[PDB]
């Protein structure tokens, strides 16, 4: 019941923090941040897979963050990013979109 409390809790504070969440493993959530000025390329602030993902969008859904499915991308920053670091090159422009 602590462990629950707090992932829940963190997962709250990854989704307000973050600019976007794209989603689709089976299922994909992750969080993008990008502030002009502060961020120089987007940075990838969660990571969540499958049970979990259903909880991020409802409370992505109560924060106002908003929530794309945007397969490809959720499926290359899965693979090919990492948490608290900016985005691969490679996905410059797929995230350019969801954050325009």
């Amino acid at each position: 019941q602590f462990h629950q409390e707090i992932q829940s809790r963190n997962m709250r504070e990854n989704v307000k923090r973050s600019s976007v969440v794209v989603a689709n493993p089976t299922h994909i959530a992750i969080g993008i941040l990008y502030k002009r000025g502060e961020t120089p390329l987007p940075l990838v602030t969660f990571k969540y897979t499958d049970a979990q993902v259903q909880t991020v969008r409802k409370i992505a859904e109560e924060e106002g963050v908003p929530i794309l499915q945007r397969i490809p991308l959720a499926r290359a920053l899965y693979w090919d990013a990492l948490v608290d670091h900016y985005i691969p090159a490679e996905q410059i422009e797929a995230t350019a979109e969801v954050l325009r």
